[PDB]
């Protein structure tokens, strides 16, 4: 029997709240563990995500001075690297995010504004998420060009460190690449490959996602640049990934999909994409090997998945 998957964009409501309910901020080693204000603030953001339904505006939040200071620290330190280390697509859109979305060191952008901006760029939209979704549910959202996005910020005691996605990672790591048509098409292809895929292939797609969307490098003319969100939001790893230390290999999905990795240190190995169009075609070819008794395609006119039957 085939795992259930949403067939309409509104059906993303169904499992959007099936998160790991006991979140990272409850761990004794979390930077915010002993801060009860931070704990309540995290619960406040989770409640926003829990009550959100597709089609609604994403609720705006008045960020506190301490949160804006944390954002400013992350923003200013990372911004120094982007001109030289980030791919062209990143640097092309960043001044527009500063101008139209309020990307500035003294202001945390509101998700509703960012979502409207992405919709104009590529039709991608944001949906606030309370905590950790399953890979199946997170990847499935990409088939609809929906990015499940955190709204909370890391604890201010350790501005350069986060054990989890937070809004700085989403906005400075992910959002600029979702503004690019070819990247949007590539990430959507991963999402479409996931719909109804067996659990074993979801984990393979999640590994492909790790080595592309999160830690990918790409060719850029005769050079190599970072496009992975986990690199673009990590001051230390963004500098390391283009140094002589790591191993680089060409993106090759039969190898990439089974490559092991850890989440706690810098990656020892990165995969280099020829282009986002080429990576998209590779994902499409890999998806043809997933045992599914059907094929899928997104109809953006009606925002529904069309399911044929092989
Ligand atoms: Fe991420």
């Amino acid at each position: 029997t085939v795992p259930w998957f949403p067939r309409t964009i509104q059906e993303l409501d169904r499992f959007a709240n099936q998160i790991l309910s006991y979140g990272a901020e409850l761990d004794a080693d979390h930077p915010g563990f002993k801060d009860p204000v931070y704990r309540a603030r995290r619960k406040q953001f989770a409640d926003i995500a829990y009550n959100y339904r597709h089609g609604q505006p994403i609720p705006r939040v008045e960020y506190m001075e301490e949160e804006k200071k944390t954002w400013g620290t992350v923003f200013k330190t990372l911004k120094s690297l982007y001109k030289t280390h980030a791919c062209y697509e990143y640097n092309h859109i960043f001044p527009l995010l500063e101008k139209y979305c309020g990307f500035h060191e003294d202001n945390i952008p509101q998700l509703e504004d960012v979502s409207q901006f992405l919709q104009t760029c590529t039709g991608f939209r944001l949906r606030p998420v309370a905590g950790l979704l399953s890979s199946r549910d997170f990847l499935g959202g990409l088939a609809f060009r929906v990015f499940h996005c955190t709204q909370y910020i890391r604890h201010g005691s350790k501005p350069m460190y986060t054990p989890e996605p937070d809004i700085c990672h989403e906005l400075l790591g992910h959002v600029p690449l979702f503004s690019d048509r070819s990247f949007a098409q590539f990430s959507q292809e991963i999402g479409l490959a996931s719909l109804g895929a067996p659990d074993e292939y979801i984990e393979k797609l999640a590994t492909i996602y790790w080595f592309t969307v999160e830690f990918g490098l790409c060719k850029q003319g005769d050079s190599i640049k970072a496009y992975g969100a986990g690199l673009l939001s990590s001051f230390g790893e963004l500098q390391y990934c283009l140094s002589e230390k790591p191993k680089l290999l060409p993106l090759e999905l039969e190898k990439t999909a089974i490559q092991n990795y850890t989440v706690t240190e810098f990656q020892p190995l990165y995969y280099v994409a020829e282009s986002f169009n080429d990576a998209k075609e590779k994902v499409r070819n890999f998806a043809a090997t997933i045992p599914r008794p059907f094929s899928v395609r997104y109809d953006p006119y009606t925002q529904r998945i069309e399911v044929l039957d092989n």
